């Protein structure tokens, strides 16, 4: 999350994919 | 947060305004 920023969304983006984005807060958070 | 940076205090800055920040992790930190 902190490589990347939210925006618009994935009907309208040209050329998106589908994949995981890691989020270091659950492993901590949860540990 | 992920937006901005903290420097300085409210009493320096002229113009200021009063504003909530959001913060990430406050949704994560209650669940």
């Amino acid at each position: 999350t902190d490589n990347t920023f939210v925006s618009g969304n994935c009907d309208v983006v040209i050329g998106i994919v589908n994949n995981t984005v890691y989020d270091p807060l659950q492993p901590e958070l949860d540990s």
